[PDB]
């Protein structure tokens, strides 16, 4: 575990607005890339506000590919629900995400992402590796359109890996009028042998809305995301 004394623990750490800083580096069918990400996070209020920009140049995937990707501890978990918050409580020694996300009729994402504090700073970093994809298809052809819908995001217990097993599906509005699905199969362990909050079943509910800063030249994405917590009582 952690300095007992650490000052803040688990769910300590988050009673206020918490910068956030996300890095990810991308393989997808051998297009490489870089992105940065930086904001906060006031999980009093499920909120999040952060600017994501691709730092090795054009982002060769569309933005909204890569939001699941880009720190759900900053989740509102209703006051009755607070036993059920695994992700604070593996604050801040912090837990590892893993995901594959299935594109139907495309290739997929497989994603490791280790999130932690680093002094008052939640950083979320993440390695992407892409395959399978068609040159041609709504990935690689950037035909997605650039916005994002509502989700639920399902949670269950994995007391054999002392963390969690998450599942949902993601609908990407394709330019045409139709719908790009994405699958997304989930797994979140500690990176601390400490005790955690292995939930009983429920979900988050997630929306999220992206813009482009006006002023801004390169490749980026502006978020802004409120998460709650639901499904218990």
């Amino acid at each position: 575990g952690i300095d007992p004394f650490t000052v803040s623990k688990g769910e300590e750490l988050f009673t206020g607005v918490v910068p956030i800083l996300v890095e990810l580096d991308g393989d997808v069918n051998g297009h490489k890339f870089s992105v940065s990400g930086e904001g906060e996070g006031d999980a009093t209020y499920g909120k999040l506000t952060l600017k994501f920009i691709c730092t090795t140049g054009k982002l060769p995937v569309p933005w909204p590919t890569l939001v699941t990707t880009l720190v759900q501890c900053f989740s509102r978990y209703p006051d009755h629900m607070k036993q059920h918050d695994f992700f604070k409580s593996a604050m801040p020694e912090g837990y590892v995400q893993e995901r594959t996300i299935f594109f139907k009729d495309d290739g997929n994402y497989k994603t490791r992402a280790e999130v932690k504090f680093e002094g008052d700073t939640l950083v979320n970093r993440i390695e992407l590796k892409g395959i399978d994809f068609k040159e041609d298809g709504n990935i690689l052809g950037h035909k997605l359109e650039y916005n994002y819908n509502s989700h639920n995001v399902y949670i269950m217990a994995d007391k054999q890996k002392n963390g969690i097993k998450v599942n949902f599906k993601i609908r990407h509005n394709i330019e045409d009028g139709s719908v790009q699905l994405a699958d997304h199969y989930q797994q979140n362990t500690p990176i601390g042998d400490g005790p955690v909050l292995l939930p009983d079943n429920h979900y988050l509910s997630y929306q999220s809305a992206l813009s482009k800063d006006p002023n801004e030249k390169r490749d980026h994405m502006v978020l802004l995301e409120f998460v709650t917590a639901a499904g218990i009582t």
